[PDB]
This record gives structure tokens, C-alpha cells and sequence, in this order.
């Protein structure tokens, strides 16, 4: 996705795998 709450990168692959 990348595009939910994900925008700043603050997590990407801390927000599943």
C-alpha cells in the first residue's frame, strides 16, 4: 500500500513485513 498512514515512511515494512 504505501499510501495508508504510510506516507512518511515511518514504518512501510513495520506496518506488516
Amino acid at each position: 500500500e504505501f499510501k495508508r498512514i504510510v506516507q512518511r515512511i515511518k514504518d512501510f515494512l513495520r506496518n506488516l513485513v
